[PDB]
């Protein structure tokens, strides 16, 4: 029982781009982009179409960096987040009602305003690593349990 959700990190030798969502799920929290996927659409051209629609970018080669499966406690469906990493996009990051870039140096990447399992898996994507996470939430801020591998095949 899941449903499908991509994650884009525009990750550049000195620089992560990440998105303040202004409503709806994950509000309030720094992220990359992304969103559900379509039906007859494949998981990478989701993942494209939402950095275009979220960040203003226009990608080309995205990379396939991470699985990371999160579990609510009491919610049913499991959410099975792809995520992806690029260094090159086209275009300027843009503000929207529902979206607000910005550029983090690598040194500030901004965990206290993020979900909390970044901290676990951003240092990984860092290194230029892949993995395979699973994490356990009780309620959006606490960490039940939770698996975490470095992996050569996505
Ligand atoms: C704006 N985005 C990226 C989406 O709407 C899809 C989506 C939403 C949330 C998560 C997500 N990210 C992280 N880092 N931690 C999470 C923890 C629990 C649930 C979702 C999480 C991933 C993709």
């Amino acid at each position: 029982a899941s449903r499908l959700y991509t994650l884009v990190l525009v990750l550049q030798p000195q620089r992560v781009l990440l998105g303040m969502k202004k409503r709806g799920f994950g509000a309030g929290r720094w992220n990359g982009f992304g969103g559900k996927v379509q039906e007859g659409e494949t998981i990478e051209d989701g993942a494209r179409r939402e950095l275009q629609e979220e960040s203003g970018l226009t990608v080309d080669a995205l990379h396939k960096v991470g699985q990371i499966v999160f579990e609510f406690v009491g919610e049913p469906e499991l959410m099975d987040v792809h995520v992806f990493c690029t260094d090159s996009i086209q275009g300027t990051p843009v503000e929207s009602d529902e979206m607000r870039p910005c550029w983090f140096q690598l040194d500030q990447i901004p965990f206290k305003d993020m979900w909390p399992d970044d901290s676990y898996w951003f240092p990984l994507l860092l290194q230029k690593k892949k993995f395979h996470g699973y994490f356990k939430f009780q309620g959006q801020d606490t960490i039940l349990d939770y698996t975490l591998r470095e992996v050569d095949t996505v």
